[PDB]
């Protein structure tokens, strides 16, 4: 089945993130579908001090494990400090690697030592092939024996790379579709559409190239009122909005 | 007084550590610059797990320690986690953020609680205009009164900026020499002449370049013997080179 990893930029609150799994229940049902519902207990990189942060790692996860409980999701998250990997694994069932922290070696680690399925987002500043290496350190922490990285290792160890766009000079991100078959040589493939659109709408016409390239899943970040979300309102899908780009994306992926 | 910041890329041993400090004390003593010597105690985003990553924070501190002692030098390193900025102030004299943490709030936060000169990297991914608000939340940290990061706010809190290259396409950086104007609005600029050079030595001719904008110093990693170095070996200056080059920067200096 195609991946697809939903919900919140961020962790508002247990409320909201009730509301938006409650009305995520018919995507999570899909039979075409491997659900999982991502929501960030802390944004370490916003523009100032007073930037609304999360809940942080131990409220967080207990919230996200509520939602676990009483709508029976598999769990995505992102991690960005020593320590928090086997903790956060308790709850989720992805453990994700920030974009600016994709090349380091002892996160890639410690969450590779956990069971937790890795999802390594490809910083902006990376040249597809150089995933590799990363995919790599992730693979030999779980089979001391694998020298290379391929799909097929790496799709048996549970280690995925994820594409978020590149650096398009300044305050632009630009899409290499090229990158979904050069890293998908390495590992399954997710494509971010929330994330990779900056210019100084353009989600689901990204997502249906991504479909067509040929992608393993797609993350999608959705919140009921985007006008309303504490963090990336602008970039957010309405719950409909999502449900028809995953249908066009699931027509794509039926051709081939 | 121009700054130097100088020394090589990784902490490899105590006595390649003496032996490059040995080689820049004729630097060190220059009136006109004011010197700080550089080594990382760990290697973060090497290529691979097995790659040398350095003698770690408590082992390597012990090291600069040493230097500092038997050369009188001021010190500059760089960390990686908020937990390292207390003790690694205790030695450095400038704690350095890396350029792919150039945003994260924590760690910024943590160093700038303390007595260490702050010298926050630019990311290859950033706008220089938005290394303004990383500016600002080092000083709001140091004095809560500040709404807006200008150079002399800056220079007196002892928050600069450091200038290595900006993304161009794949496996290249461009030093974009308006970002050194751009920068100096918000606080002291470095120009760090190792990392900015990458291209699918350039570092002498970008440093004279840079020179001639206008900047508060240079950082160039230099090394006895670069091709028997554990990290960045092409990169570094010998000495000598780094001598030639800092000549050359004061005499473009001395004209504005
Ligand atoms: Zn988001």
């Amino acid at each position: 089945k195609s991946v697809l990893i939903a919900g919140p930029c961020v962790i508002e609150s247990l409320e909201n993130l009730r509301s938006i799994a409650t009305k995520l229940q018919p995507l999570a049902n899909n039979e075409r579908l491997d659900f999982y519902f991502k929501a960030s207990f802390d944004k370490a990189n916003r523009t100032s001090l007073e930037s609304y942060r999360g809940p942080g790692l131990e409220k967080g996860l207990e919230m996200l494990q509520t939602i676990k409980e009483e709508f029976g999701y598999k769990i995505l998250t992102d991690v960005h400090e020593s320590y928090q990997a086997s903790v956060a694994a308790k709850v989720a069932d992805i453990l994700q690697i920030p974009a600016f922290l994709c090349r380091q070696t002892d996160l890639i680690v410690e969450v590779s030592q956990t069971n937790a399925i890795v999802n390594i987002k490809k910083g902006q500043f990376m040249n597809p092939k150089d995933m590799q290496y990363s995919v790599l350190k992730a693979l030999k922490t779980r089979d001391k024996s694998i020298q290379s990285p391929t799909y097929e290792t790496a799709l048996k160890n549970g280690v995925w790379l994820c594409e978020r766009g590149s650096s398009f000079g300044y305050g632009n991100l630009v899409v290499d579709m090229r990158s979904l078959k050069i890293m998908r040589e390495f590992a399954p493939v997710i494509f971010d559409a929330t994330h990779s659109v900056q210019m100084p709408s353009f989600a689901p016409i990204l997502a249906r190239a991504a479909a067509a390239v040929g992608i393993d899943g797609l993350f999608a970040e959705t919140h009921v009122d985007p006008k309303n979300a504490l963090s990336d309102g602008a970039n957010m899908l309405k719950p409909d909005e999502l449900e028809q780009l995953v249908t066009d994306m699931l027509k794509i992926q039926n051709l081939f």
